[PDB]
């Protein structure tokens, strides 16, 4: 037998780390079980499209917690939260969340303007009322949107978002959240100050985060 | 020399039995209606004139609480997105009153801070949306809005909106909100400086009213 | 004989000094021929003839026009690119056209409008209308000047006023003076807002192809 030197341990125990990593990784992604499909929020929020907005949410929570029994909160734990993030600023009530997946009903009653962000996750906005005008980036033109249409904002592109008032739509995504979460807290923390919100926010992500944990762990 | 350490806690202890006294002992300049029906009164003017009948009114009723022409200024507010410009007439560690509005209109958060803040509308409109509500409210010239301590709500003020504003509570707690977009949007130094000045101003002239 | 005669040390001390007098004034002249590459309100002057027609070949043909005019000094069709803009609590996007230390200039506006802070740097900015409204509000007052397509918006040195830019404005910038110091200010809001670091990264990446393009023409 023989032995090996410092410096190549270093880079043998680099490759080993690499291929375990890579493929553990990999084994990870190969796993990805998303309880909602890619258009499946947006196909059944266009059903309650036009009824009031407070009567069209009553009726898409009681349908998604009879779809997918296990993944969505309870009554109690339902709470609206103001949001401020980009220079905008609006109201969400959380449905769902997990780390990959999150769904929620977003709005505001008086309209607002501001950057969406760029992260790493799809996300789609059924308008339930209202109006949503997009500006996408690098263009010169503006795309609204009325009650029924589905905006998806995709992973990397960077919009200028406005709605305007008593626009109310349902909102699912899908990629890493916590990384939707650095820009989430930003105008909270450097323009507001408003930390209760921020602690509601916190509570309501946990709160989706331990209902995904036991749904996994027992279930049914 | 144990004694020595002792004493100062000693002290500390009497000097806020002291303070906690006075800040029982305490007696308010303005009344919420006084606020409400003086600006009510004025509405119907244009909105300079009705500052300026406000400014005499209130430097006839509370001579020594209100801060001269030389100390009146117009300064930006930059705060929870929203942008407007006030002139400070009267503040205290309690209270505080001044004129605010937005010529071109703005959208933002309300704040949360330890003070209950009355609005009077001289001129425009005040779109107030609060908190767990999914409808909005709007107030018109005349009218009073309150925005309660420990509350955050939406506020958007349309084109040429201006108004009076009194307030009562733990000042200073309304500060952080105060200076948070100026140093981290707008940069805005100057205008964080001349903010600072008029509250130092305000508390200068309190504290000579109150000492001679 | 004596009378005439001049040492050599004393002629090198006396050549170092004059030397030194010299050119610490002609560090002066620095500032005697600035030669600012567009005479004073020039570009106002330009785009007032193209303002009329579409913003798209408006600035097309303001572009060609340009390159005509001051060729080398303007950046190519590869490096034009549309940076979003979010500052002083508004959000706008860009196309820089010139930069350079005591100078910039570049193509503003937005489709859905937005209203914020000016800004409190030492500079001399020149807003031309090309499509849409103007909205300031000069501090000390309680009224608000509005500017429609063919006029110009002169922002002065260390003012500060609250802009506000309706739908589907497009205009044309020009500013003289320290432009470092409006850097400063413009990239404020994408680090403690939008946290858009790409958006960052593009508009440094652009100031800097000015930089070298203003560079290698005075050097060839
Ligand atoms: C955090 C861990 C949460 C555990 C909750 C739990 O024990 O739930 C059991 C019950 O059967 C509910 O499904
Ligand atoms: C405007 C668009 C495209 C999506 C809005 N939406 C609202 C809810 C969401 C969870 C959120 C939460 C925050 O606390 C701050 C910002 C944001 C932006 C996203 C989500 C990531
Ligand atoms: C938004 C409402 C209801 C009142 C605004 N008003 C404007 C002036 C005021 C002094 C102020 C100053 C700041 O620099 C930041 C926020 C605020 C909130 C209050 C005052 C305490
Ligand atoms: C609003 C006014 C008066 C001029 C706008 N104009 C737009 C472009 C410009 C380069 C800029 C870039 C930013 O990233 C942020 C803010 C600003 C303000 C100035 C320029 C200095």
């Amino acid at each position: 037998q023989w032995a090996v030197g410092r410096r190549w341990a270093w880079a043998a125990l680099l490759l080993a780390v690499a291929a375990v990593l890579t493929q553990v990784v990999w084994l990870w992604l190969g796993t990805q079980s998303f309880v909602f499909q890619r258009e499946e929020i947006a196909q059944l929020a266009r059903q309650y499209a036009g009824l009031d907005h407070e009567l069209a949410f009553s009726r898409l929570i009681v349908e998604l917690r009879r779809l997918h029994p296990g993944h969505v909160l309870p009554d109690e734990e339902l709470q609206w939260v103001f949001v401020n993030a980009g220079g905008w600023m609006g109201a969400m009530c959380l449905l769902h969340a997990s780390l990959s997946e999150y769904v929620l009903l977003f709005g505001t009653a008086l309209g607002s303007r501001g950057h969406s962000g760029r992260y790493w996750a799809e996300i789609s906005d059924t308008i339930i009322s209202g109006t949503f005008h997009q500006w996408r980036e690098g263009t010169t033109k503006s795309e609204v949107f009325y009650p029924g249409e589905t905006v998806v904002h995709g992973p990397g592109e960077a919009t200028a978002v406005e709605w305007g008032p008593n626009t109310w739509m349902v909102e699912y995504g899908r990629g890493v959240i916590p990384s939707t979460l650095a820009f989430a807290l930003a105008d909270t923390v450097f323009s507001t100050q408003d930390f209760l919100t921020l602690f509601y926010t916190l509570r309501s992500y946990a709160r989706g985060l331990r209902l995904e944990l036991t749904t996994y762990l027992f279930g049914q």
